[PDB]
């Protein structure tokens, strides 16, 4: 693998984390809710819509479509 | 360009893109805060501070860094 290919990998794994990080904090949080869990759980499931995103377009590099395109479901 | 940095550059500019909306989105709502302003600021913040962080990976990324590397300040 080249430089940036290796940089897209790892990018990929990391969103992977961030997205098994939040569910965890949020499923945590939402179990609780008081303004304090409910503000949390919106900070994180935030933060997850944002990686589920992403995951979307690294499913278009894996698929050579440019970034702008629409994922597959 | 090759394939890979193209698409590491359409992806460094939607993050610009999602940090200006997401700021304009958060100042206009904080400019309110009424639970219903505060929680869309809480939404807007966070999304915000995940494409700050991501930022500084394309630091990384123009600098030759590895991935997990911390960004210059």
């Amino acid at each position: 693998m080249s430089y940036e290919k290796e940089f897209l990998k790892d990018f990929e794994d990391w969103v992977k984390t961030q997205i098994q990080v939040n569910q965890l904090a949020m499923a945590t949080s939402q179990e609780v809710a008081d303004e304090r869990a409910k503000d949390a759980f919106i900070r994180y499931e935030s933060k997850l819509d944002a990686y589920e995103f992403l995951l979307g377009k690294f499913d278009n590099y894996k698929n050579g479509k440019a970034f702008h395109d629409i994922p597959d479901e």
